[PDB]
Protein backbone atom coordinates (compact mmCIF):
# COMPACT_ATOMS: atom_id res chain seq x y z
CA UNK A 1 0.00 0.00 0.00
CA UNK A 2 0.75 3.72 0.26
CA UNK A 3 3.42 4.57 2.56
CA UNK A 4 2.76 7.56 5.37
CA UNK A 5 4.74 10.83 4.11
CA UNK A 6 5.73 13.34 6.04
CA UNK A 7 6.94 17.13 5.84
CA UNK A 8 10.22 18.83 6.22
CA UNK A 9 11.01 22.32 4.39
CA UNK A 10 14.79 21.80 3.07
CA UNK A 11 15.58 23.66 -0.42
CA UNK A 12 13.38 27.04 0.13
CA UNK A 13 10.77 24.57 -0.59
CA UNK A 14 8.22 21.79 1.50
CA UNK A 15 9.72 18.28 0.77
CA UNK A 16 7.39 15.55 1.73
CA UNK A 17 8.53 12.26 1.58
CA UNK A 18 8.09 8.65 3.32
CA UNK A 19 8.86 7.65 6.59
CA UNK A 20 11.71 5.35 5.81
CA UNK A 21 13.49 8.12 4.52
CA UNK A 22 15.07 10.01 7.52
CA UNK A 23 18.00 12.69 8.46
CA UNK A 24 17.30 14.29 5.06
CA UNK A 25 20.46 16.88 4.36
CA UNK A 26 20.89 19.36 1.56
CA UNK A 27 23.62 18.18 -0.95
CA UNK A 28 23.53 20.18 -3.60
CA UNK A 29 22.04 20.98 -6.96
CA UNK A 30 21.47 17.90 -9.60
CA UNK A 31 20.07 17.93 -13.13
CA UNK A 32 16.54 19.97 -12.60
CA UNK A 33 16.29 19.77 -9.64
CA UNK A 34 18.24 19.93 -5.90
CA UNK A 35 19.20 16.67 -3.83
CA UNK A 36 19.25 16.06 -0.20
CA UNK A 37 21.26 13.00 1.17
CA UNK A 38 19.31 11.02 3.77
CA UNK A 39 19.37 7.53 5.51
CA UNK A 40 16.80 4.93 4.15
CA UNK A 41 15.47 2.93 7.12
CA UNK A 42 14.64 0.55 4.94
CA UNK A 43 17.75 -0.81 2.86
CA UNK A 44 20.27 1.01 5.75
CA UNK A 45 21.73 2.78 2.73
CA UNK A 46 22.78 6.43 2.19
CA UNK A 47 20.54 7.80 -0.49
CA UNK A 48 20.41 10.70 -2.72
CA UNK A 49 16.97 12.19 -3.08
CA UNK A 50 16.37 14.83 -5.70
CA UNK A 51 12.74 16.77 -6.17
CA UNK A 52 12.80 18.12 -9.35
CA UNK A 53 11.70 21.56 -9.96
CA UNK A 54 8.79 23.12 -11.51
CA UNK A 55 8.73 20.02 -12.95
CA UNK A 56 5.61 20.38 -15.52
CA UNK A 57 5.84 23.86 -16.19
CA UNK A 58 5.69 23.88 -19.89
CA UNK A 59 5.95 21.26 -22.71
CA UNK A 60 9.75 21.50 -22.46
CA UNK A 61 9.98 20.65 -18.40
CA UNK A 62 7.10 17.93 -19.02
CA UNK A 63 8.44 15.74 -21.69
CA UNK A 64 12.29 16.57 -20.12
CA UNK A 65 11.02 15.14 -16.52
CA UNK A 66 9.27 12.21 -18.70
CA UNK A 67 12.85 11.85 -20.45
CA UNK A 68 14.78 11.74 -16.90
CA UNK A 69 12.40 9.45 -15.38
CA UNK A 70 12.68 6.99 -18.30
CA UNK A 71 16.22 7.19 -18.40
CA UNK A 72 16.94 6.41 -14.62
CA UNK A 73 13.96 3.86 -14.61
CA UNK A 74 15.67 1.78 -17.38
CA UNK A 75 19.38 1.74 -16.12
CA UNK A 76 20.56 -1.57 -14.35
CA UNK A 77 24.19 -1.56 -14.77
CA UNK A 78 26.77 -1.86 -11.81
CA UNK A 79 28.96 1.52 -13.36
CA UNK A 80 25.38 3.37 -14.00
CA UNK A 81 23.30 5.57 -11.61
CA UNK A 82 20.46 3.66 -11.18
CA UNK A 83 16.75 4.17 -9.70
CA UNK A 84 16.40 2.75 -5.72
CA UNK A 85 12.70 4.71 -5.65
CA UNK A 86 10.60 6.84 -7.15
CA UNK A 87 7.22 8.69 -5.53
CA UNK A 88 4.65 11.11 -5.14
CA UNK A 89 2.64 12.76 -2.03
CA UNK A 90 -0.10 12.87 -4.65
CA UNK A 91 -2.67 10.15 -4.34
CA UNK A 92 -4.02 10.46 -8.26
CA UNK A 93 -3.21 11.96 -11.69
CA UNK A 94 -5.49 15.35 -10.78
CA UNK A 95 -3.07 16.19 -7.68
CA UNK A 96 -0.21 14.97 -9.06
CA UNK A 97 2.66 17.91 -9.25
CA UNK A 98 6.04 16.67 -7.43
CA UNK A 99 8.38 13.76 -8.54
CA UNK A 100 11.03 13.04 -6.21
CA UNK A 101 14.46 10.54 -7.44
CA UNK A 102 16.28 8.20 -5.06
CA UNK A 103 19.53 6.66 -5.76
CA UNK A 104 23.07 5.83 -4.08
CA UNK A 105 24.44 8.56 -2.42
CA UNK A 106 27.71 8.65 -3.78
CA UNK A 107 31.30 9.70 -1.39
CA UNK A 108 33.22 11.59 -3.98
CA UNK A 109 33.62 12.90 -7.79
CA UNK A 110 36.67 12.64 -10.31
CA UNK A 111 36.99 16.44 -9.73
CA UNK A 112 37.17 15.62 -5.62
CA UNK A 113 39.84 12.63 -6.20
CA UNK A 114 42.14 14.59 -9.20
CA UNK A 115 42.75 17.45 -6.48
CA UNK A 116 45.36 18.82 -9.25
CA UNK A 117 47.46 15.60 -9.14
CA UNK A 118 48.54 12.52 -11.07
CA UNK A 119 46.62 9.16 -10.44
CA UNK A 120 48.65 5.92 -10.65
CA UNK A 121 48.63 4.06 -14.12
CA UNK A 122 46.65 1.23 -12.29
CA UNK A 123 43.90 3.78 -11.16
CA UNK A 124 43.94 5.61 -14.20
CA UNK A 125 42.99 1.57 -15.77
CA UNK A 126 40.52 0.87 -12.97
CA UNK A 127 38.40 4.15 -13.49
CA UNK A 128 38.49 4.76 -17.29
CA UNK A 129 37.82 0.84 -17.65
CA UNK A 130 34.90 1.61 -15.73
CA UNK A 131 33.86 4.64 -17.53
CA UNK A 132 33.92 2.15 -20.92
CA UNK A 133 31.83 -0.73 -19.30
CA UNK A 134 28.97 1.55 -18.01
CA UNK A 135 29.35 3.50 -21.82
CA UNK A 136 29.35 0.21 -23.38
CA UNK A 137 25.94 -0.13 -21.49
CA UNK A 138 24.03 3.03 -22.36
CA UNK A 139 25.11 3.16 -25.63
CA UNK A 140 24.05 -0.57 -26.56
CA UNK A 141 20.17 1.26 -25.64
CA UNK A 142 21.32 3.96 -28.21
CA UNK A 143 21.32 6.51 -25.29
CA UNK A 144 24.32 9.33 -25.62
CA UNK A 145 25.15 11.11 -22.85
CA UNK A 146 26.59 14.00 -24.49
CA UNK A 147 28.07 15.77 -21.63
CA UNK A 148 30.45 13.73 -19.50
CA UNK A 149 32.90 15.28 -17.32
CA UNK A 150 34.74 14.35 -13.47
CA UNK A 151 31.69 16.14 -11.79
CA UNK A 152 29.10 13.49 -13.17
CA UNK A 153 31.74 10.71 -12.61
CA UNK A 154 31.15 10.03 -8.94
CA UNK A 155 32.84 7.12 -6.88
CA UNK A 156 32.93 5.15 -3.70
CA UNK A 157 35.72 4.43 -0.99
CA UNK A 158 36.51 1.58 -3.05
CA UNK A 159 36.92 3.47 -6.03
CA UNK A 160 33.94 1.87 -7.56
CA UNK A 161 32.58 4.31 -10.22
CA UNK A 162 28.88 5.48 -11.63
CA UNK A 163 28.35 7.64 -14.47
CA UNK A 164 25.46 9.85 -13.56
CA UNK A 165 23.40 12.52 -15.83
CA UNK A 166 23.46 10.61 -19.29
CA UNK A 167 20.63 11.30 -21.70
CA UNK A 168 19.70 15.20 -20.89
CA UNK A 169 23.43 23.52 -20.32
CA UNK A 170 22.74 27.03 -21.41
CA UNK A 171 24.71 29.34 -23.81
CA UNK A 172 25.46 31.04 -20.28
CA UNK A 173 27.14 28.38 -18.98
CA UNK A 174 29.02 26.95 -21.60
CA UNK A 175 30.72 30.47 -21.91
CA UNK A 176 34.37 31.27 -21.09
CA UNK A 177 37.18 29.44 -19.02
CA UNK A 178 34.33 26.86 -17.55
CA UNK A 179 34.86 23.00 -17.35
CA UNK A 180 31.60 22.44 -18.66
CA UNK A 181 32.92 22.89 -22.16
CA UNK A 182 36.50 21.61 -21.64
CA UNK A 183 35.58 17.99 -22.12
CA UNK A 184 33.11 18.64 -25.23
CA UNK A 185 33.66 17.11 -28.50
CA UNK A 186 34.52 19.49 -31.25
CA UNK A 187 31.64 18.88 -33.40
CA UNK A 188 29.28 19.31 -30.72
CA UNK A 189 30.59 22.38 -29.47
CA UNK A 190 30.68 23.93 -32.85
CA UNK A 191 27.58 22.16 -34.31
CA UNK A 192 29.57 20.74 -37.07
CA UNK A 193 27.18 17.66 -38.16
CA UNK A 194 24.40 15.69 -36.50
CA UNK A 195 26.81 14.02 -33.91
CA UNK A 196 26.26 10.21 -32.27
CA UNK A 197 27.24 8.16 -29.59
CA UNK A 198 31.40 8.70 -30.54
CA UNK A 199 31.15 12.49 -29.26
CA UNK A 200 31.34 10.48 -25.28
CA UNK A 201 34.84 8.83 -26.35
CA UNK A 202 36.29 12.61 -27.22
CA UNK A 203 34.89 13.05 -23.20
CA UNK A 204 36.94 10.28 -21.58
CA UNK A 205 39.95 10.94 -23.78
CA UNK A 206 39.85 14.13 -22.21
CA UNK A 207 39.10 12.99 -18.80
CA UNK A 208 41.90 9.95 -18.87
CA UNK A 209 44.53 12.59 -20.14
CA UNK A 210 43.61 14.79 -17.30
CA UNK A 211 43.95 11.71 -14.70
CA UNK A 212 47.36 10.85 -16.38
CA UNK A 213 48.83 14.04 -16.40
CA UNK A 214 46.97 16.04 -13.36
CA UNK A 215 45.49 18.65 -15.86
CA UNK A 216 42.70 19.51 -17.95
CA UNK A 217 43.65 18.84 -21.39
CA UNK A 218 42.14 21.16 -23.18
CA UNK A 219 41.34 23.85 -20.86
CA UNK A 220 40.11 26.80 -23.68
CA UNK A 221 39.25 30.46 -22.14
CA UNK A 222 35.95 30.41 -25.00
CA UNK A 223 35.41 28.14 -27.90
CA UNK A 224 37.56 29.05 -30.90
CA UNK A 225 40.97 29.20 -27.94
CA UNK A 226 39.22 24.99 -27.22
CA UNK A 227 39.42 24.16 -31.14
CA UNK A 228 42.79 25.79 -31.12
CA UNK A 229 44.16 23.86 -28.79
CA UNK A 230 42.05 20.87 -29.48
CA UNK A 231 43.53 21.04 -33.79
CA UNK A 232 47.34 21.92 -32.11
CA UNK A 233 47.58 18.73 -30.51
CA UNK A 234 45.38 16.30 -33.34
CA UNK A 235 45.76 17.96 -35.76
CA UNK A 236 43.61 20.29 -38.71
CA UNK A 237 40.73 18.48 -40.18
CA UNK A 238 41.61 16.91 -44.16
CA UNK A 239 39.45 16.83 -47.00
CA UNK A 240 37.21 13.94 -45.60
CA UNK A 241 36.28 15.10 -42.21
CA UNK A 242 35.56 18.59 -43.90
CA UNK A 243 33.37 17.21 -46.39
CA UNK A 244 31.01 16.01 -43.12
CA UNK A 245 31.06 18.97 -41.76
CA UNK A 246 27.28 19.81 -42.87
CA UNK A 247 27.52 23.49 -41.44
CA UNK A 248 28.99 25.54 -44.20
CA UNK A 249 29.90 28.48 -42.42
CA UNK A 250 31.44 25.46 -39.85
CA UNK A 251 33.38 24.47 -42.43
CA UNK A 252 34.31 27.78 -44.06
CA UNK A 253 35.85 28.91 -40.65
CA UNK A 254 37.64 25.54 -40.22
CA UNK A 255 39.60 26.30 -43.92
CA UNK A 256 40.65 29.79 -42.62
CA UNK A 257 43.01 28.44 -40.00
CA UNK A 258 46.71 27.74 -41.13
CA UNK A 259 47.33 23.86 -41.07
CA UNK A 260 49.12 22.15 -38.36
CA UNK A 261 49.78 18.52 -38.37
CA UNK A 262 48.72 16.23 -35.51
CA UNK A 263 51.62 16.38 -32.33
CA UNK A 264 53.42 13.60 -31.24
CA UNK A 265 51.49 11.96 -27.82
CA UNK A 266 54.35 10.46 -26.39
CA UNK A 267 56.07 13.56 -26.40
CA UNK A 268 52.75 15.13 -24.97
CA UNK A 269 52.29 12.61 -22.34
CA UNK A 270 55.81 11.95 -21.12
CA UNK A 271 56.33 9.02 -19.31
CA UNK A 272 53.29 7.87 -19.47
CA UNK A 273 52.06 4.04 -20.38
CA UNK A 274 53.18 3.31 -23.51
CA UNK A 275 49.18 1.66 -24.04
CA UNK A 276 47.58 4.38 -22.48
CA UNK A 277 49.34 6.57 -25.50
CA UNK A 278 48.29 4.49 -28.04
CA UNK A 279 44.93 4.37 -26.57
CA UNK A 280 44.32 7.89 -25.93
CA UNK A 281 45.28 8.44 -29.87
CA UNK A 282 42.67 5.64 -30.93
CA UNK A 283 40.31 8.13 -28.98
CA UNK A 284 40.94 11.60 -29.68
CA UNK A 285 40.65 11.40 -32.86
CA UNK A 286 39.12 14.81 -34.79
CA UNK A 287 36.92 12.75 -37.83
CA UNK A 288 34.32 10.85 -35.01
CA UNK A 289 33.37 7.87 -37.64
CA UNK A 290 36.72 6.95 -36.73
CA UNK A 291 36.73 6.72 -32.94
CA UNK A 292 37.25 3.93 -31.02
CA UNK A 293 34.23 3.04 -29.56
CA UNK A 294 33.37 1.83 -25.75
CA UNK A 295 33.40 -1.78 -26.70
CA UNK A 296 36.38 -1.81 -29.12
CA UNK A 297 38.59 0.42 -26.13
CA UNK A 298 37.48 -2.75 -23.75
CA UNK A 299 39.57 -5.35 -25.90
CA UNK A 300 42.23 -2.79 -26.05
CA UNK A 301 45.47 -4.03 -24.20
CA UNK A 302 46.02 -1.32 -21.65
CA UNK A 303 42.53 -3.17 -19.86
CA UNK A 304 44.07 -6.75 -19.93
CA UNK A 305 44.02 -6.88 -16.17
CA UNK A 306 39.95 -5.54 -15.90
CA UNK A 307 38.89 -6.83 -19.07
CA UNK A 308 36.12 -9.90 -19.55
CA UNK A 309 34.02 -10.05 -22.44
CA UNK A 310 31.54 -12.06 -20.18
CA UNK A 311 31.41 -9.63 -17.62
CA UNK A 312 30.74 -6.74 -19.73
CA UNK A 313 26.92 -6.94 -20.16
CA UNK A 314 24.58 -5.03 -22.91
CA UNK A 315 21.24 -3.29 -22.42
CA UNK A 316 17.67 -4.08 -22.73
CA UNK A 317 16.16 -2.66 -25.95
CA UNK A 318 15.38 1.08 -25.01
CA UNK A 319 12.30 2.60 -26.61
CA UNK A 320 13.05 6.49 -27.27
CA UNK A 321 10.42 6.85 -29.46
CA UNK A 322 8.45 9.57 -27.35
CA UNK A 323 11.47 11.87 -28.63
CA UNK A 324 10.01 12.57 -31.99
CA UNK A 325 6.67 12.83 -30.43
CA UNK A 326 4.32 15.85 -29.72
CA UNK A 327 2.17 15.83 -26.97
CA UNK A 328 0.40 18.37 -24.34
CA UNK A 329 1.18 19.44 -20.79
CA UNK A 330 -1.44 16.90 -19.56
CA UNK A 331 0.01 14.25 -21.84
CA UNK A 332 3.68 13.93 -20.79
CA UNK A 333 2.28 14.49 -17.41
CA UNK A 334 -0.03 11.38 -17.32
CA UNK A 335 2.74 9.55 -19.06
CA UNK A 336 5.08 10.35 -16.23
CA UNK A 337 2.35 9.45 -13.69
CA UNK A 338 1.73 6.05 -15.07
CA UNK A 339 5.58 5.57 -14.99
CA UNK A 340 6.37 6.45 -11.35
CA UNK A 341 3.20 4.05 -10.24
CA UNK A 342 4.54 1.38 -12.35
CA UNK A 343 7.99 0.98 -10.03
CA UNK A 344 8.99 -1.81 -9.07
CA UNK A 345 12.39 -1.31 -6.72
CA UNK A 346 15.72 -2.98 -7.61
CA UNK A 347 16.98 -6.24 -5.40
C1 LIG B 1 29.93 12.97 -5.23
C2 LIG B 1 28.49 13.48 -5.15
C3 LIG B 1 28.35 14.65 -4.17
N1 LIG B 1 28.38 14.27 -2.76
N2 LIG B 1 27.28 14.42 -1.92
C4 LIG B 1 27.72 13.96 -0.71
N3 LIG B 1 29.02 13.55 -0.80
N4 LIG B 1 29.49 13.74 -2.11
N5 LIG B 1 27.58 12.41 -4.72
C5 LIG B 1 26.39 12.29 -5.36
N6 LIG B 1 25.57 11.20 -5.20
C6 LIG B 1 24.39 11.14 -5.86
C7 LIG B 1 23.99 12.17 -6.70
C8 LIG B 1 22.85 12.14 -7.35
C9 LIG B 1 22.46 13.10 -8.14
O1 LIG B 1 21.26 13.08 -8.83
C10 LIG B 1 20.30 12.10 -8.73
C11 LIG B 1 20.05 11.31 -9.85
C12 LIG B 1 19.08 10.31 -9.79
C13 LIG B 1 18.35 10.12 -8.62
F1 LIG B 1 17.42 9.16 -8.57
C14 LIG B 1 18.59 10.92 -7.50
C15 LIG B 1 19.56 11.91 -7.56
F2 LIG B 1 19.79 12.68 -6.48
C16 LIG B 1 23.25 14.23 -8.34
O2 LIG B 1 22.87 15.15 -9.10
N7 LIG B 1 24.49 14.34 -7.67
C17 LIG B 1 25.38 15.50 -7.84
C18 LIG B 1 24.85 13.27 -6.84
N8 LIG B 1 26.02 13.30 -6.17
Amino acid sequence: ERPTFYRQELNKTIWEVPERYQNLSPVGSGAYGSVCAAFDTKTGLRVAVKKLSRPFQSIIHAKRTYRELRLLKHMKHENVIGLLDVFTPARSLEEFNDVYLVTHLMGADLNNIVKCQKLTDDHVQFLIYQILRGLKYIHSADIIHRDLKPSNLAVNEDCELKILDFGLHTDDEMTGYVATRWYRAPEIMLNWMHYNQTVDIWSVGCIMAELLTGRTLFPGTDHIDQLKLILRLVGTPGAELLKKISSESARNYIQSLTQMPKMNFANVFIGANPLAVDLLEKMLVLDSDKRITAAQALAHAYFAQYHDPDDEPVADPYDQSFESRDLLIDEWKSLTYDEVISFVPPP
